[PDB]
């Protein structure tokens, strides 16, 4: 079960230029400061905090999440929770591609695992919500950073 | 499985909506997603029976087909059939009202597939249709109370 979208950073146009430093920033911000990207989220604790590797507790309404998140400078970020009996686990990773300078893109990949186990698409409402998050995402860096 | 995820749509503080304000909000996002959908290209409404349309979303590298069935004023079903290739599933927004101008959503989730341990959501998922849910009440919100 995996889902990739890729969205393009800067275009012809009003809205602001990053250059991948500042991309990059925004992507530690995502993971460090999540009360700027996270609709919903009531507050948040990181439990354990080793630089480039972090253990997080997110509380959003009716529901706490554990997670970690893996740090890759300048390059990606690596999200995952480990499934248990009652939640599943998975991943989301967002990559900064760059096929020329000024030319940025950021590749969100998302993957789902279960305990047990046919292999398993997502439908269209998951996909739908995850292309308006990537995209909320990268818009609100570029209004940040 | 089953995801339900339940929106409060009025505060003390932002617009008040009464039940008929907030009900034309959710026939809104039926015939007209470009208000509701983060990405969206075009749009046909291919058939449209009035309480009941099947349409047509263009998102970037992809096509959605779905039903929506609209019940005045309660609430709007929304499903999509699987196929071989693309994953099935609905949603439903229905209006709850424990008191007058006490004001809420239920969004309810689901997924089916053609052939099928039954299945959670993971959080990034929950996390994402939470988002969702909660950004269509805004737009609602910024439109009809308006």
């Amino acid at each position: 079960m995996q889902f990739e979208h890729l969205v393009q950073v800067n275009d012809r146009t009003d809205l602001p230029v990053l250059d991948r430093l500042q991309l990059w920033e925004g992507l530690v911000c995502r993971a460090r400061e999540p009360q700027y990207f996270v609709v919903g989220l009531e507050r948040f604790e990181i439990l354990v905090d080793d630089g480039d590797r972090l253990h997080r507790r997110l509380y959003l309404p009716g529901l706490v999440v554990e997670d970690e998140v893996v740090l890759k400078a300048p390059d990606s970020a690596h999200y995952s929770i480990k499934p248990s009996a009652e939640v599943a686990g998975g991943s989301l990773d967002m990559t900064i591609e760059e096929p020329e300078p000024g030319s940025l893109f950021v590749r969100f990949a998302y993957c789902t695992r279960y305990l047990q186990p046919d292999e398993l698409p997502y439908d269209a409402f998951v996909k739908q919500a995850y292309i308006a998050m990537d995209v909320e995402t990268i818009a609100t860096i570029r209004d940040r950073f």
